C-alpha cells in the first residue's frame, strides 16, 4: 500500500482531426459531411496513483482552449449511372470547431513494475465530445439534365449547420514504459468494440435535424511518449496520440501532439 505515490501533469498541445458524417438509405452513402480541423489549442490535465505494486489507477482529461476554424464539404452521390462520382458538392469555408473534450478513468495491471521498465494491461472508460458550426458557403450543384452546372454561393444568413459527436467508449489496452539514462520512452495502445456513438446535424435553412446513434462501434488509439527527468522529482514529456472511431457511421480521426510537466508528488 503506497497512499502517497500520487502524480499531477498539466499539458499543452495541438489537436488536428477530421469528422465524417454520412447519410444513407437503410446502406449506401448518399451524402458525406467531411468536417476538418488542424492545430487547435488544447490543455490536458491528469492524476495517477500507484497505491499497489502491480496495480495502478489514473484519471486524464483534455479540453480545447478556444475555437479553431476549419472546413466542411458535403458531397452527394445522387448519380446512379455513375456511382462513385459526386453529383452535388457544397463547400463551407466558415466551418469552425467550437469545442472538443475528453475524460478518461483507467486501471492498469502492471505485469512488470521494475523501476527501469514497466508494462501494464490497461482497462478503462473514455468519453469524447466534439462540436462544430458552419455558416454559408459555395455550391457546385448539378441541374436535372446537366452536371456541375449550378455554381454560386448561398446568401449568408440564410444557411447554418451545427454538428456534434459524442462517443462513450469502455476500452482495454496495453501501456508500455522504458527508461534509458535520464530519458523515458514508451507508448500505449487502446481498443474498444463497445463504443456507443451519437451524432446530431442541425441544418438551419429558414431546421432539419439528422441524428444517428450507433452502438458497439470501434475505437483504436496508439500513443508514443518521450520524456526527460529535469529533477528526480519532475519529468517534462512530449506525447503524440493517434485515434480512430469507426464502423461506417459516426467516424472520427484525431491526432493530439501534446507536451507537459509531470510533478511526481
Amino acid at each position: 500500500f503506497t497512499p502517497e505515490k500520487i502524480s499531477t501533469e498539466i499539458d499543452f498541445g495541438t489537436l488536428s482531426g477530421k469528422a465524417k458524417e454520412r447519410v444513407y438509405l437503410p446502406g449506401r452513402k448518399a451524402s458525406q459531411l467531411d468536417w476538418k480541423y488542424s492545430n487547435a489549442p488544447i490543455v490536458k490535465g491528469a492524476f495517477n496513483w500507484d497505491l499497489l505494486p502491480r496495480v495502478s489507477v489514473g484519471a486524464s482529461g483534455w479540453t480545447t482552449l478556444a475555437g479553431r476554424g476549419g472546413n466542411m464539404v458535403d458531397r452527394d452521390w445522387l448519380d446512379t449511372s455513375n456511382p462513385g462520382t459526386w453529383t452535388d458538392e457544397s463547400k463551407h469555408p466558415n466551418t469552425r470547431l467550437n469545442f472538443a473534450n475528453e475524460f478518461d478513468l483507467n486501471i492498469k495491471g502492471w505485469l512488470l513494475n521494475q523501476p527501469d521498465y514497466q508494462l501494464g494491461l490497461m482497462a478503462g472508460y473514455q468519453e469524447n465530445r466534439y462540436s462544430f458550426t458552419a455558416k454559408g458557403g459555395s455550391y457546385i450543384y448539378s441541374s436535372e439534365g446537366g452536371f456541375r452546372d449550378e455554381t454560386g454561393s448561398f446568401p449568408d444568413g440564410e444557411r447554418a449547420i451545427g454538428y456534434k459527436q459524442h462517443f462513450k467508449m469502455p476500452y482495454i489496452g496495453l501501456t508500455g514504459n522504458y527508461r534509458y539514462d535520464s530519458f523515458e520512452f514508451g507508448g500505449s495502445f487502446k481498443y474498444s468494440g463497445w463504443v456507443k456513438a451519437s451524432d446530431n446535424d442541425e441544418h438551419y435553412n429558414p431546421r432539419i435535424t439528422y441524428r444517428s446513434d450507433v452502438n458497439n462501434q470501434n475505437y483504436y488509439s496508439v500513443s508514443l511518449h518521450a520524456g526527460y527527468y529535469i529533477t528526480p522529482a519532475a519529468k517534462v514529456y512530449v506525447e503524440g496520440t493517434w485515434n480512430r472511431i469507426t464502423k461506417a457511421g459516426i467516424e472520427s480521426y484525431n491526432f493530439m501532439t501534446t507536451a507537459g510537466l509531470k510533478y511526481y508528488f
